[PDB]
DNA sequence: ATGATGACGCT
DNA sequence: AGCGTCAT
């Protein structure tokens, strides 16, 4: 009762552009807008495999991991974007760009969390508080939510989408008290309202159209986020979980896509993530241990408290290559060339990394992978990084690895590596 | 033969 | 440290 929390301490938002790398590639080349189009990387193989999907394309069928021949059955007049290739590999560096954009405007607005090249969380709670001494008990208007969602509703006693939207929204500010300052759902609320007008500022200032989802915990705002895409913005409340769970595959809930997911079904005998409540919280530690077992028990209810942290630039900055099948490397020259290409891009995302940033990678990670093995890394070993010189770090990562080559013959490696990987890590400031 | 990334937990 | 899981 009077004692319980509710988890509705936060307003917490996560904003994912929409199609990412597709729109920085339709921005660059109208011709490309409003189509079917996908990106894609290395044509040579069965026209590329597809990383990206534009939503006229996905009507088609076109997935991810498709290779664009295949997509091409599917949707015939699909137009594709390849990424760009240097020094023998797909490079980021345009997409990368994007992303500082969107999360500098992001970063105007509150402290991010970048989760990846196309998410950041946001905390919105100060914010919040903030604006609401500004408004003075004034009502929310419907102008200010113009592409928000309210999950749940319309409800109780119009056929097209927007219809639906309008209908639900307005089913939401009527019911809003507006007085109570402490509010949840208004502080929801305005979170959605500051939160339209950053993807406003993000599509005014980039081009680029994104999606978002406001609610009281980053897991509940990554889930609203994907309900309703793209280019719209989902508010979940605190009240809207049990419905919305009620029917909700564990799987969707970010950290049970996996193994972890998978067992709670099994072992439970479920298929929600609302049926976890009828367990205790002993009862589920018992058996997905302490961490999961108290996350799972207050996350099916709607409550969790892993925090939006102050972080805009990856802690790692990496290069992988694959050798699959028959290219895998099985001579040493082939094996010091590519991790000369490796650190020739790694040195110069490092230079320019050091220039905008003020910091400096001190650690060296190496990883290879060896045919036959089922894992995708078959082995990491680290080494100081001392300077930013491309000759000094390809031969170091060389020297790290040079004794996994099983052949007796100097000349050849053994078994051949079906995977590169060279990753700066443990920065400081500079 | 998806591939190229990146964060974080466990021991 | 080195390995594994989960994710974009
Ligand atoms: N397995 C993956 C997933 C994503 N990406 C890249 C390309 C995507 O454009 C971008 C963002 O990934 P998302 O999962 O957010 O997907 P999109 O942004 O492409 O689409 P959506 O509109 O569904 O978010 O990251 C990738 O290279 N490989
Ligand atoms: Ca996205
Ligand atoms: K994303």
């Amino acid at each position: 009762g009077p004692h319980m929390a509710t988890g509705q301490d936060r307003v917490v938002a996560l904003v994912d552009m929409d199609c990412f790398f597709v729109q920085v590639e339709q921005r660059q080349n109208p011709h490309l807008r409003n189509k079917p189009c996908a990106v894609v990387q290395y044509k040579s193989w069965k026209g590329g495999g597809i990383i990206a999907v534009s939503y006229e394309a996905r009507a088609f069928g076109v997935t991810r991991s498709m290779w664009a021949d295949d997509a091409k059955k599917l949707c015939p007049d699909l137009l594709l974007a390849q990424v760009r290739e240097s020094r023998g590999k797909a490079n980021l560096t345009k997409y990368r760009e994007a992303s500082v954009e969107v999360m500098e405007i992001m970063s105007r607005f509150a402290v991010i969390e970048r989760a990846s090249i196309d998410e950041a969380y946001v905390d919105l709670t100060s914010a919040v508080q903030e604006r609401l001494q500004k408004l003075q008990g004034q009502p929310i208007s419907a102008d200010l939510l113009p592409s928000t969602y309210i999950e749940g509703l319309p409800q109780g006693p119009t056929v097209q989408k927007e219809g639906m939207r309008k209908q639900g929204l307005f089913q939401w500010l009527d019911s809003l008290q507006i007085d109570n300052l402490t509010s949840p759902d208004l502080q929801l609320t305005v979170g959605a309202v500051i939160v339209e007008e950053m993807r406003a500022a993000i599509e005014r200032e980039t081009g680029f159209q994104c999606s978002a989802g406001i609610s009281h915990n980053k897991v509940l705002a990554k889930l609203a986020c994907g309900l309703n895409k793209p280019n719209r913005q989902t508010l979940v409340s605190h009240g809207s979980v049990p419905q919305l769970f009620s029917q909700m595959p564990i799987r969707k809930i970010r950290s049970l896509g996996g193994k972890l997911g998978a067992s709670v079904i099994e072992i439970l005998g479920i298929e929600y993530m609302g049926e976890l409540t009828q367990f205790t919280e002993s009862q589920l530690q018992s058996h997905f241990g302490e961490k999961n077992g108290s996350w799972l028990y207050a996350m099916c209810r709607g409550i969790e408290h892993d925090p939006v942290k102050p972080r805009q630039l990856p802690k790692t900055i990496g290069c992988s290559k694959n050798f699959p099948g028959k290219t895998a490397l099985a001579t040493r020259e082939q094996v010091q060339w590519w991790l000369l290409q490796l650190a020739q891009e790694l040195e110069e995302r490092l230079t320019k990394d050091r220039n905008d940033n003020d910091r400096v990678a001190t650690q060296l990670v190496v990883s290879i992978r060896v045919q036959g093995d089922k894992r995708l890394s078959s082995l990491r070993r680290c080494c100081a990084l001392t300077r930013y010189d491309a000759h000094k770090m390809s031969h170091d990562a060389f020297t790290v690895i040079k004794n996994c080559n099983t052949s007796g013959i100097q000349t050849e490696w053994s078994p051949p590596l079906t995977m590169l990987f060279l990753c700066a890590t443990k920065f400081s400031a500079s």
